């Protein structure tokens, strides 16, 4: 972890609440300097919870800013600095959303071109995070953790990757359970101490592939009971749909990045290299 610049609450602005976090709320802002649109991510841990909920919004916090300290990326949401009083996250406001929500508009199907400035943009965030030393794994690789700066193809940039809680950064493997299963690799949703590496984000990236090409929820084709739905995922290799008309390129890709065996996932300047040519 680098430095992390302070600011006191005369270099902000507040503006306005624009949400709701996992340890927190979350505020609209600016920064008097430059006038910078921020968004700041407040770590307020209420008497009503628990011990040991208390100390896991404590812990995600500190990873959140462990990590970004580090963190230099267009394709990463950038933090700008910390506060206190309470403990605070100033980080760059991104303006259209995340791509959750965009992709739930099926009225309003976003254009080839632009989906290729996205898988693009979110496989050089990926790159970038696994070229580090020692690799940052994400352990969060959804959609709703995608957020878009803007939708236009001509953009210096359209996507971001964002929440970088249960994000892990060791020269050691790591381990736990990851709940989103839909999301989430095989190696690390078996309900045990399983070891695994970066690759698992290579997995949930081409989940994010396939949400950007049909535009649905990955695994929304079936539906199992948890238990079975886990298994068919580990033992079974069970995989969303591949539409026929997706570009050959861009097919084997996905079923590379998706792969049961995470040695045989690819390295992201393969992934980029082929991304580039579609
Ligand atoms: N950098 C940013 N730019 C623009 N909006 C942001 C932002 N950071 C957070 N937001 C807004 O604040 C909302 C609060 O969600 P947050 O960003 O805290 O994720 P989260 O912690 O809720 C994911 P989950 O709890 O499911 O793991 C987001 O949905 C988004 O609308
Ligand atoms: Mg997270």
């Amino acid at each position: 972890k680098s430095r992390l610049p302070t600011l006191a609450d005369n270099e902000i602005e507040y503006e306005k609440q624009i949400g709701k976090g996992g340890f927190g709320l979350v505020h609209k802002g600016r920064l008097v300097k430059d006038k910078s649109v921020v968004a700041i991510k407040s770590l307020i841990l209420g008497d009503s919870e628990g011990e040991t909920e208390m100390i896991e919004k404590f812990q995600e916090f500190q990873r959140e800013v462990f990590i970004m300290s580090n963190l230099n990326h267009p394709n990463i949401v950038k933090l700008y600095g910390l506060m206190h009083n309470p403990p605070r996250m100033v980080m760059e406001f991104v303006p259209c959303g995340d791509l959750y929500h965009r992709l739930l508009d099926k009225a309003h199907p976003i254009k080839w071109s632009v989906k290729l400035r996205l898988m693009l943009d979110i496989a050089l965030g990926i790159e970038y995070m696994q070229n580090q030393n020692p690799p940052i794994v994400h352990r969060d690789l959804r959609s709703p953790n995608i957020f878009l700066q803007s939708l236009d193809e001509n953009a210096p940039v359209c996507a971001k990757v964002a929440d970088f809680s249960l994000s892990q950064q060791s020269v050691h493997s790591v381990s736990g359970l990851l709940g989103n299963f839909q999301w989430m690799a095989p190696e690390t949703i078996g309900a045990e101490e399983e070891s695994y590496t970066e690759k698992a984000d290579t997995y949930s990236f081409a989940m994010i592939l396939y949400t950007i090409l049909t535009g649905e929820g990955p695994f929304d084709e079936y539906s199992y009971g948890k238990i079975k739905f886990i298994n068919m995922i580990r033992e079974e290799g069970l995989r969303p749909t591949i539409p026929e008309d997706c570009p050959p390129r861009l097919r084997n890709v996905i079923e590379l990045c998706w792969s049961g065996d995470p040695k045989k996932r690819p390295h992201f300047s393969y992934i980029v290299k082929e991304l580039s040519e579609l």
